[PDB]
């Protein structure tokens, strides 16, 4: 994951146009998405307690990714409780 | 709910049939069951360390019916990372 994220914050800035920087940036953060989906398959409760150590290891995009991947979570876990009610 | 579980309860021990026994204890859990969803769709987490305040009003019918929402949560959740995975 680290070293995929490298990579791609390579490619961002080697471009210099805004559509292929905002491409491998969004590359980057779907990558952390994955690093975070595999922690979530095994304690989605802890996921939501790591958003400390998600910020050290990617930073700024780290939050985003975290962000991200918790919203959408909570939005499925509302759709579930809503149809059980 | 502590009213309708009541009901179902004084029902269960009016019967002298295990089939309507099982019958109004599963109302019971089911109507506990509800309040829970209730809790959930608002908070999740939350939800998942109220176990003592259950316990605390539904006994071990309570503990019954938590662990089975809980455990369906859980396993909506695991096959919501997957796919993403």
């Amino acid at each position: 994951h680290k070293a995929r994220v490298e990579e791609y914050m390579r490619r961002a800035l080697q471009a210099t146009t805004e559509p292929e920087k905002k491409y491998w940036e969004e590359e980057a953060k779907k990558e952390i998405e994955q690093a975070m989906y595999a922690d979530a398959l095994i304690n989605p409760i802890r996921f939501t307690e790591k958003a400390a150590k998600y910020i050290k290891t990617y930073g700024f995009r780290g939050q985003e990714a975290y962000d991200q991947v918790k919203k959408e979570m909570f939005e499925k876990l509302y759709k579930y409780f809503m149809e059980k009610l």
